[PDB]
């Protein structure tokens, strides 16, 4: 069981918004340890049984996975006001975790994040889970040296990170997933920025459909770049699987640190 005492839950400051209402970072003190930092999502209208339902539907949805980078839930409070409680990962978001430190982080560091999302994105294959909002807005940075997917229903269109397949004809798969992760890498390996800014959501679609991509990121090596392009190949059958994402970036990482 994992309904969580309301005493034992300490509300601290507003830390970003969702669906249903604000989502705050927290103490949770469980019977048997010290406090552990935690983040709770709040529900302003789950007095209504549908609310309820599908606002602790997002706490179900992350309970049926168990990975490393990938957000846990610790708990719910299933009576109003209705809580999810969520580890929290005390670094914050990764867009602004890596334009705070674009002078500071060694460029292996970059590529690990890369490779453990990799990981988490190819357990997500295994349990044909797919995620449609892969982007680094949806990363969250658990320590210096660990990242992990956000909270699936506070990732929750991103046509500048979406396939033409998804864009187009609402075709959600892996494939169309590993486009995503192509441009979450571009992000990280450009220390924050977001594909195509500035430019409006219409010429994008056309762009891409053109031929265009995003270039390659100044001190990305050339390997990386290579492997983000075939996330981006237009026919969704010549994308590489996570599985080989997650080897090819081991093998870039490795590299990277005996440079
Ligand atoms: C879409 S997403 O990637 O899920 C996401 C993005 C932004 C905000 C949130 C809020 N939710 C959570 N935030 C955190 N860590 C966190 C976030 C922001 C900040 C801080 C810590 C302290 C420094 C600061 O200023 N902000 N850990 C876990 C979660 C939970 F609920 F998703 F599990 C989620």
């Amino acid at each position: 069981d994992y309904e969580i005492q309301r005493e034992r839950i300490e509300l601290g400051r507003c830390i970003g918004e969702g669906q249903f209402g604000d989502v705050h970072q927290g103490i949770y003190m469980s019977p048997e340890n010290p406090a552990l930092a935690v983040a709770i999502k709040t529900c302003k209208n789950c007095t209504s049984d549908s609310v309820r339902e599908k606002f602790l539907q997002e706490a179900l949805t992350m309970r049926q996975f168990d990975h490393p980078h990938i957000v846990k839930l610790i708990g719910v409070i299933t009576e109003n006001p209705v809580w999810i409680i969520m580890e929290l990962c005390t670094l914050g978001e990764l867009r602004s975790f890596l334009q705070v430190r674009k002078y500071s982080l060694d460029l292996a560091s970059l590529i690990l994040y890369a490779y453990q999302l990799s990981t988490a994105l190819a357990y997500l294959e295994s349990k044909r889970f797919v995620h449609r909002d892969i982007a680094a807005r949806n990363v969250l940075v658990s320590s210096n040296d660990c990242v992990k997917l956000g909270d699936f229903g506070l990732s929750r269109l991103p046509i500048k990170w979406m396939a033409p397949e998804s864009i187009n004809f609402r075709r959600f798969t892996s494939a169309s997933d590993v486009w995503m992760f192509g441009v979450c890498m571009w992000e990280i390996l450009m220390h924050g920025v977001k594909p195509f800014q500035g430019v409006k959501n219409n010429d994008v679609i056309g762009r891409i459909e053109n031929g265009e991509r995003l270039p390659m990121p100044p001190n990305c090596p050339p390997t990386l770049y290579s492997l983000m392009t075939k996330c981006w190949a237009y026919d969704p059958s010549r994308r590489p699987r996570f599985t080989e994402l997650k080897a090819q970036l081991s093998t870039i990482l490795e590299e990277e640190k005996a440079q």
